[PDB]
């Protein structure tokens, strides 16, 4: 009656078991007089939906085995379909003969056969963005004019949003669910149990403490927690290994293999990578020079971007918020981004950009979108940035030409509210303001942040200070010459006349950067 | 019972008098189409400056009619479809409600149906 999940696998999903068990299984588990006298029928199928490696496949054996059925006869989906006609309904029908003939033969106290379905969506039609007869065969297969009463058909999908509507009204598929990320307790118990052999030879447990390594793995999915296990095994011996053909230790240490916390710890920082979760390698890749505070600007836009988290982290009847950051080019609105997105410690932070997108044509830039966007809904707290709004749209000012689809998109994704309870927030980047304004973007964003640049020969002064590439002789006639306050200059720009400056003879340095810097005498 | 509860986020206050107004309009219209015999078809716009709350106050009007039949044909279940799938979508919420005896259909967002933009202008014909 109280079910016995825990005991074999299926670690982190107890409430679910408890759930799909109270709700659908209720005539399995009676007396049968009861259940006769009554003249009620069981369910015919069920389907599970959710992030791709999270258990779903161990509910299903578990579930078949709980049952005391035979043995499951697993399918995939994209396995049937095939070129020729009329033999992907050969496939299909298959699968039933053993059902048929045991429903003839034994009549009416045959067993359970149940069947597992894989990536049920392939095989369907509604793909408005697949031989429609083939969902056809499938109706009429599991419900038809000839009944099978012995039957019991598991579905499985990642998207479930594809699924044909005809295909889950009562009668058919009929009990939904959601197998989602596991959380901290999920964690330590999935741990547990996969290192559960190896602390039995006590070879581990050496200062090892399971709790620790769970608080370390924020968003990570189940096969992944076992995954850092082998690697971590994997290493440590490796490690072992080539220490004890360095050095002629004794017998002792040579048979002893065991694996370290500085092993389980070296494996989580250099080798797993979350699919779900932060990712701490493309950060550099934006901010490279790193942040040098040359004046007040960069605070006030930092402690606004600071204050703009804290509203969006704990707070009701506002879970989405927006943002975004304007400046002349060459500001440097990019790397502000990604600190500030950085500073949150949001658990899932992603960046899209067009850098990943060269010779996309507009639909495939859609879809990139609503998928990360996807990703970006699966979890309590989340952070996207979009790098330049302007050359995702293509535009170009001669016509004026772009592509309206992006465009749709955008605008329909900047005011959709996540599922129940999660919040999320939008940081976009942009250089052109006005564009966007006729096009009737900004007035959906919720607010706005100006980067201005170089204005004054002081704060130029303190740059080249802080930057650390000229001496003070040198820094004396840059005084004199920039308290003109005529300035104009982006930080970018300054770095590249810096390194150009920097290519000739100690001579003339401050003469070919003063007249580089002069030629730039821009004037908004 | 969801998608009414999904749009009234936070229910409905009584800042004014143009309340009142409106859901008086919107009961007359709804009387008038339950007892009438030579007009079986009505329809009404809501229009207004943006932000003002032209969504809440449609479902509204369409959860206090009572009716048997209610659907909501919202913009954003459409992302990145194209013009064919919107059409083929619009005509199957319509004929579903044909199919009933007692029925009502919101249509929201209309200029993001047509995908419309002030540059061009540019749109679905
Ligand atoms: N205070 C600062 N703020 C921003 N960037 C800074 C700062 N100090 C140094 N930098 C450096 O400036 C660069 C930021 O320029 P970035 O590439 O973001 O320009 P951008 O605005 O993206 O240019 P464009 O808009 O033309 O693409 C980085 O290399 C960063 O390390
Ligand atoms: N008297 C009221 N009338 C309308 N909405 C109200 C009222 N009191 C509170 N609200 C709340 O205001 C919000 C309605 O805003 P809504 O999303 O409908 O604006 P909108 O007109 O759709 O904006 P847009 O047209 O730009 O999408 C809801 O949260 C609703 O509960
Ligand atoms: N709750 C869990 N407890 C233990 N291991 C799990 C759990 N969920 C997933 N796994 C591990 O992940 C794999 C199972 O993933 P699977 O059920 O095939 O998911 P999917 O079919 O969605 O890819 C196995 O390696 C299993 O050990
Ligand atoms: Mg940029
Ligand atoms: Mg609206």
């Amino acid at each position: 009656p109280d079910w016995n999940f825990e005991k074999m696998g299926i670690g982190g999903l107890d409430k679910e078991f408890s759930d799909i068990f109270r709700r659908a299984f209720a005539s399995r588990v009676f007396p049968p007089e009861i259940v006769e006298q009554m003249g009620c029928k069981h369910v015919k199928g069920i389907l599970l939906y959710g992030p791709p490696g999270c258990g779903k496949t161990l509910l299903a054996r578990q579930i078949g085995k709980m049952l005391n059925a035979r043995e499951p006869k697993v399918v995939n989906g994209p396995e049937i379909l095939n070129k020729y006609v009329g033999e992907s309904e050969a496939n299909i029908r298959k699968l039933f003969a053993d059902a048929e003939e045991e429903q003839r033969r034994l009549g009416a106290n045959s067993g359970l056969h149940i069947i597992i379905f894989d990536e049920i969506d392939a095989i369907c039609k509604q793909r408005g963005s697949v031989h429609d007869t083939v969902v056809n065969q499938l109706l009429s297969k599991i419900d038809g004019v000839e009944q099978l009463n012995n039957i019991l058909v598991i579905g499985m999908t990642n998207r479930p949003d594809l699924i044909d509507e005809a295909l889950l009204r009562p009668g058919r598929l009929e009990v939904k669910m959601e197998i989602g990320l596991p959380d901290e307790k999920g964690r330590l118990q999935i741990l547990h149990i996969h290192t559960a052999r190896m602390r039995g030879h006590q070879l581990l447990s050496a200062d090892v403490d399971i709790k620790e390594l769970a608080v370390e793995t924020k968003n990570f999915s189940g096969a992944e927690l076992e995954g850092l296990v082998r690697a971590a095994q994997s290493t440590a011996m490796n490690r072992h290994i080539k220490a004890s053909t360095k050095v002629e230790v004794d017998m002792e240490k040579a048979e002893s293999l065991q694996v370290t916390r500085g092993d389980f710890l070296a494996s989580l920082e250099n080798d797993i990578k979350p699919a779900f979760g932060t990712n701490q390698e493309d950060y550099a890749s934006y901010i490279m020079n790193g942040i040098i505070k040359w004046g007040d600007p960069v605070t006030r836009v930092l402690d606004d971007g600071e204050l703009l988290v804290q509203q969006t982290k704990n707070s009701d009847r506002t879970p989405l918020v927006s943002v975004l950051l304007e400046g002349p080019p060459h500001s440097g609105k990019t790397a502000l981004a990604a600190k500030i997105a950085e500073e949150s410690n949001f658990p899932f932070i992603k960046i899209c950009s067009p850098d990943k997108m060269i010779g996309f044509s507009e639909t495939a830039k859609c879809q990139a979108m609503k998928k990360i966007f996807d990703d970006a809904y699966k979890s309590q707290l989340s952070c996207v940035v979009v790098d330049d709004i302007e050359r995702l749209l293509d535009y170009v000012p001669i016509g004026p030409r772009f592509s309206n689809l992006v465009l749709q998109a955008l605008l329909v994704l900047l005011k959709k509210a996540p599922p129940q309870g999660r919040k999320l927030l939008i940081i976009g980047t942009t250089s052109r303001k006005d564009v966007l304004q006729e096009m009737e973007m900004l007035n959906a964003f919720s607010t706005t942040i100006h980067v201005p640049n170089i204005a004054t020969g002081e704060q130029l002064l303190e740059a080249l200070e802080l930057l650390g590439n000229f001496k003070d002789k040198e820094r004396t006639t840059i005084a004199q010459q920039v308290k003109g306050k005529k300035v104009w200059i982006g930080i970018k720009k300054l770095l590249m006349l810096i390194e150009m400056s920097l290519q000739m003879d100690p001579e003339y340095r401050v003469r070919k950067f003063l007249a580089l810097l002069r030629e730039e005498g821009a004037s908004p």
